[PDB]
């Protein structure tokens, strides 16, 4: 979504893990390989891919999770990441330049329940119907 504007102050989450899944266009589970510097206040985050719940905008392999990827931050004062340690990505695609991960993405470390959950949220449709 290229409707990120300059980096904000803002340093912090919102919302519940479903509301968030379900706003988010890109939602996977990765280790931190290794991060460098990016354009603005931005910085990448080099990935390994160790799981993928929803990926409408990355033409992703045959064979599925294995393989890397650069989240693309825009602002390096959060949601916090670390080098060398697993996390849950819920952020955006850029059919263009690959995954984004906007200030507005959910990012927490992996946990097998959280896992769990996301896999059962990409089974179930997004509990948010209206008429």
């Amino acid at each position: 979504s290229p409707d990120a504007p300059t980096c904000p102050k803002q340093c912090r989450r919102t919302g519940t893990l479903q509301s968030n899944f379900c706003a988010s266009s890109l939602v996977v589970t990765a280790t931190v390989k290794s991060m460098v510097r990016e354009p603005g206040e931005g910085l990448a985050v080099t990935v390994s891919l160790i799981g993928a719940y929803k990926t409408g905008g990355l033409d992703l392999p045959s064979p599925p999770t294995g393989a890397s990827l650069k989240f693309y931050v825009p602002c390096k004062q959060c949601p916090p990441m670390k080098k060398g340690v697993s996390y849950l990505l819920m952020g955006q695609v850029e059919e263009n330049r690959g995954p984004v991960l906007p200030p507005e993405s959910f990012v927490v470390l992996h946990r097998p329940n959280q896992d769990q959950i996301l896999t059962n949220l990409s089974k179930r449709k997004c509990p948010s119907q209206p008429v």
